[PDB]
């Protein structure tokens, strides 16, 4: 009977000593097992494996609590989905484009590229230690762990078309936005005025207009009485705002926004590109970079810097 001593983990922080029989697969001993992002479930232990660290699924209460503390998820499938994705994202390339970490196109990953580029231009902290640690490495240019985590957190597999707005919405749940506040007014010349306060994620995301300025001036929306009402921003407290709308032709003006997402295509097949406002407008398309003084195209999300805004509408 031939054995080696190894370490298992769910987080690569807390290691647990184990002895494995070299005649049985890791599968038969630990369940699904991963070594440096590779599935070794069906592999037998090799001499060169001795002393190494393997990821396993949280199959007991110690591993479940360690996974909950590192990833801030209780979902039992999470670590499986993360390791599956990491096998592919380890093989992506992460070039520096215009001073930001991007992703070279692969596996329909344009939505992840524009999300990563966006996160580098807005003030945001992730609460799960896994996610903040991976985020800092991604900013430095080693984004494989961070992209695999985004996929695992969003219940998306490598190769599946994604939606930037949906992705941001899931990541923002894991971010420190609790103190973000939005107050808005809806005014009907008949029904009167109705105020609404939002907190957290709901305070920094809007679906229906790309224009922050328009939101501040008032946008027309229907009233239940048949009149058109005006909805406007009363007060905003957040480090940014994300304004989203179904894709349509839209002009982006240098110096009026931080960055934006463009989407070409449909629900079967499509492509995101990132537009950022620096000294001029840059289009970051995975590894590709183009500049222009103007830009017009099918924008679906725009991001704006903020701290504290109050209306002067009486
Ligand atoms: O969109 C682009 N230019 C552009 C410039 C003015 C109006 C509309 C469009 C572009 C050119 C080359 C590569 C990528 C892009 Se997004
Ligand atoms: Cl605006
Ligand atoms: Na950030
Ligand atoms: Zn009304």
């Amino acid at each position: 009977v031939r054995t080696i001593k190894v370490f298992t983990t769910v987080d690569n922080i807390n290691l647990h000593t184990q002895v494995v029989d070299m005649s049985m697969t890791y599968g038969q001993q630990f369940g699904p097992t991963y070594l440096d992002g590779a599935d070794v479930t069906k592999i037998k232990p090799h001499n060169s494996h001795e002393g190494k660290t393997f990821y396993v699924l949280p199959n007991d209460d110690t591993l479940r609590v360690e996974a909950f503390e590192y990833y801030h998820t209780t979902d039992p499938s999470f670590l499986g989905r993360y390791m599956s994705a990491l096998n592919h994202t380890k093989k992506w390339k992460y070039p520096q484009v215009n001073g930001l970490t991007s992703i070279k196109w692969a596996d329909n990953n344009s939505y992840l590229a524009t999300a990563l580029l966006t996160l580098q231009q807005i003030e945001l902290k992730f609460n799960p230690p896994a996610l903040q640690d991976a985020y800092y490495r991604a900013r430095a240019g080693e984004a494989a762990n961070f992209c695999a985590l985004i996929l695992a957190y969003c219940n998306k597999t490598v190769g599946e078309l994604g939606d930037v707005r949906e992705t941001m919405s899931y990541l923002f749940q894991h971010a420190n936005l609790d103190s973000c506040k939005r107050v808005l007014n809806v005014v009907c010349k008949t029904c009167g005025q109705q105020q609404t306060t939002l907190k957290g994620v709901e305070a920094v995301m809007y679906m229906g207009t790309l224009s922050y300025e328009q939101f501040k001036k008032g946008v027309q929306i229907p009233c239940t009485c048949g009149k058109q009402a005006t909805k406007y921003l009363v007060q905003q407290e957040s480090p940014f705002v994300m304004m989203s709308a179904p894709p349509a032709q839209y002009e982006l003006k240098h110096g009026t926004f931080t960055c934006a997402s463009e989407y070409t295509g449909n629900y079967q097949c499509g492509h995101y590109k990132h537009i950022t406002s620096k000294e001029t407008l840059y289009c970051i398309d995975g590894a590709l970079l183009t500049k222009s003084s103007e830009y017009k195209g099918p924008i679906t999300d725009v991001f704006y810097k903020e701290n504290s805004y109050t209306t002067t509408i009486k």
